[PDB]
């Protein structure tokens, strides 16, 4: 027995503001062992480094960050870039620019996953192409996590409603969408993130005039196992 209001919270949750006297603000969503953060990065700003026991992804969204992970200092670019900070890694970047960064990082702790990364902790594009037609997806791909951006086309762009053993979390970032989980379905928004637990059925189909982007993250991975 589950209610609207309570699938919501579960699938679609309610996100709280976090701000930072170094003036960065983060957007911060949470299901159980993973947490989803929309970053707001002002200008000419270090983000001092740190380290945490939780494994972190990361990518820029808009904008271009200087990012260190390690000793690895490495220019991100928006959407062509991620990077993983296995735990107890030190990370830390600075906005180097004229103009706010927008970036995404997830940061989780689950039993049973091994948290690898490359060698020197950025990922590139692995593959772009059509997950369904008129569906162009890019993955960045490891042994235990796959990132897969997805363009859905407006006037009935659509992912069938499905489910899958692998966990999948994700975010609007740009236009709308309607996202079904369960029984449970969301206007998407830029920000809005979505957390699916394994065989939690879902979907998505974008009524919209224009077409949307979405980052999708696959734990194993899906599609490039
Ligand atoms: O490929 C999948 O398993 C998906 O769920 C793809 C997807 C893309 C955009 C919104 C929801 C699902
Ligand atoms: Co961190
Ligand atoms: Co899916
Ligand atoms: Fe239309």
């Amino acid at each position: 027995m589950k209610t609207k209001e309570d699938m919501q919270e579960l699938y679609f949750p309610t996100p709280k503001l976090i701000e930072w006297e170094n003036g960065v603000r983060q957007y911060s969503t949470v299901r159980g062992d993973t947490e989803v953060l929309m970053s707001y990065v002002p200008p000419h700003t270090n983000v001092e480094p740190h380290q945490h026991k939780e494994v972190q992804i990361g990518m820029v969204v808009s904008g271009e960050l200087m990012m260190t992970v390690g000793d690895v200092t490495r220019k991100m670019t928006a959407l062509e870039s991620a990077y993983i900070a296995p735990p107890h890694v030190p990370h830390g970047a600075r906005n180097d620019t004229d103009q706010e960064v927008i970036a995404i990082d997830i940061k989780r702790l689950k039993a049973d996953e091994t948290y690898t990364s490359p060698e020197d902790y950025f990922l590139d594009i692995f593959k772009t192409r059509d997950l369904l037609p008129g569906m162009e997806v890019t993955f960045f791909v490891e042994d235990w996590v796959e990132i897969m951006l997805a363009k859905i086309p407006g006037n009935g762009g659509e992912m069938p409603f499905h489910k899958h053993r692998n966990e999948q979390i994700g975010i609007c970032i740009g236009g709308g969408y309607d996202m079904t989980v369960e029984g449970c379905t969301v206007e998407m928004k830029f920000g809005t993130a979505y957390f699916c637990e394994p065989r939690e059925d879902h979907g998505a189909i974008n009524r919209s005039e224009k077409e949307s982007k979405s980052i999708n993250i696959f734990f194993p991975p899906r599609y490039n196992r």
